[PDB]
């Protein structure tokens, strides 16, 4: 069954969402909350988001280790997290209370399938 | 359709297989060929493989950038690549000419679903 194998893959990557381990990029929302992400995923799945990181980010050093942090304005921490979740897992079961915020994000960062789903 | 979204995710990660971009680990087979990999995936999908990397790897610096290289003995470059492909994409359509080599790898690194498929 490829569905079993795929189901395991989705759970595996889902466990990396907002996971500081191996994180080389951080998004900071308007609340001041930091969300951990991985360039591996951003680059593979969202060329425009990784360019935004490379263009508007700034370096931050914690414990002698350097990371890129990016401000991610005018969006709820919850929407930003759901967006990242979609990139890591392709999960389309997303809370409609967020559909409008997710759609702005998907449009800004060229995630067409997601604009489709957010109607 | 979650299947469309998932199909896109699988193609996206599939394009990272043996892709030097963002690579922080390399496997060297008996032929002397180097395969590029990403700890993000290994850690998310194969705890035993990432431990083997951390335990038996050695550091190599190219262009002032440091990577971990690991010898991956007694296996064909093609099998090693298919193994990595499975970790990145969960693809179960794997060439039976390799099933025996993949099974040794899956068993060594605790990928149970894959031992199942290799019969």
């Amino acid at each position: 069954r490829t569905l079993l194998s795929l189901g395991l893959l989705v759970a595996d990557f889902g466990a990396m969402v907002n996971n500081p381990h191996l994180s080389d990029v951080q998004f900071q929302t308007d609340s001041g909350e930091v969300l951990y992400a991985h360039k591996f995923v951003l680059y593979a799945r969202c060329p425009l988001l990784i360019q935004y990181v490379n263009n508007e980010g700034f370096s931050a050093v914690e414990d002698g280790v350097l990371t890129q942090r990016v401000l991610l304005g005018d969006v709820s921490t919850e929407a930003a997290r759901t967006f990242l979740h979609y990139l890591y897992t392709a999960d389309t079961g997303l809370p409609p209370g967020l559909s409008s915020e997710l759609s702005s994000l998907a449009h800004r960062f060229g995630v067409s399938e997601l604009v489709h789903l957010c109607e």
